[PDB]
């Protein structure tokens, strides 16, 4: 087998603007436990998933979307628009909503993948 074995969904209502980001966070985190081959985080990984056109939905904290350092900011905004170029979805997270401190464990920048990108799950 493969699927099954202890999994849930903490579904609850929220503000619809927040709840799109939260759904993407949730759907992402599900995979992050299961198969992080479909759940990329950290700018570099996401930039590789963009080459793969594999990005279903791209997560970023708005504070990174408007980083102070021009080069740092540039990367994120470039990658963001370049996912729209690849017809992926974009999700703008808030520092305020708990989904921001959540994303912080993942450098505040991630994306869900439609297929497991050919770089494997995670490493040690």
């Amino acid at each position: 087998g493969s699927s099954g074995s202890s999994g849930t969904v903490a579904s609850r209502l929220s503000d619809t603007k927040a709840a799109g980001e939260v759904k993407a966070l949730d759907d992402f985190y599900k995979m992050l436990q299961h198969e992080p081959d479909r759940a990329f985080y950290g700018l570099k990984q996401v930039e590789k998933a963009n080459e793969a056109m594999a990005i279903d939905t791209l997560l970023i904290s708005d504070e990174l979307f408007r980083h102070q350092d021009v080069a740092t900011r540039s990367r994120y905004v470039r990658l963001v628009d370049s996912v729209k170029e690849n017809a992926g979805t974009v999700r703008i997270f808030s520092s305020l909503h708990v989904s921001g401190e959540q994303l912080s464990q993942l450098t505040g920048v991630a994306a869900i993948l439609r297929f497991p990108v050919p770089s494997g799950p995670s490493s040690g």
